């Protein structure tokens, strides 16, 4: 659903990786619960080069699978990591969490369509 | 207090349930809070029909003991997931352990006027 | 920095402190933690009492580190659960977490700057 999913991305992925487009989205979850979890980590640890590099990997495997309001959030925390700029990564690693629960859901769903 | 708590339906259950009125308070808070745990899990497995039938009991127990928001939520949650429109889920989750952490405390203040 | 941290309120505490401006840092970390896990247990417990006590210890705290939203919140918590008003108490503590979360990380960032 839109505009969490951008179906135009999807549409297309679909198409070409037919049988494993159910692995990728499995896959996404499970890398996205690691990518958190190793954000959260570089928060507590007040690690700024961690959480822009994290936030980078993030931002582009977000922007893969067609998450693209999760991808801006990611991008917001690579650019103010970069900058030394940490205020408001907590709210921002939040932003991510919600808007990753609503991906997470619809892909669960669309996952128990395949085999 | 208004608007969490409808004061005339606590009222009534009270005038009913007479020595009864403090036990319903404390298996509100349990009954809800294994509710709450079970909307977690059917969230996490993505299981609609776990959601729909956990948020109508929810809704029940809730407009039972006068908590009219957290009915109102779980109303959402119940249509949401019976439609498979399970985008809302995760924000309806939180605005039900929100508005749940509220009725909570008023029910353990209340609690502490009963032996 | 602002409107989370008044920096002038910091600038003299380190050109009093000096060389203990780091342990301060750190200290205010832990002290405010523990008094978190102690209004969430205060919360759980219905306890109006030891709410308005931590409450109260937290602002001086976060007052005497310049973290004055912080301490603006610990300030409501305070004056309501006097009063015997603990609607407001969950969303209250959420707002500490919130906001303890910048000033934490911007503590842990400035600490790296010292052996």
């Amino acid at each position: 659903s839109a505009p969490h999913l951008d179906d135009r991305v999807l549409a297309s992925l679909q198409e070409v990786m037919e049988d494993e487009y159910p692995v990728l989205l499995d896959t996404f979850v499970l890398d996205s619960e690691e990518r958190l979890r190793s954000l959260h980590a570089a928060l507590q640890a007040g690690d700024a080069q961690a959480l822009r590099h994290t936030a980078h990997s993030f931002k582009g495997g977000s922007s893969n699978m067609g998450a693209v309001l999760l991808a801006g959030y990611c991008k917001e925390l690579e650019e103010s990591a970069r900058r030394g700029e940490l205020q408001r990564a907590p709210a921002l690693i939040e932003q991510m969490e919600r808007e990753f629960a609503i991906v997470r859901i619809l892909f669960k769903q669309e996952r128990q369509r395949y085999r």
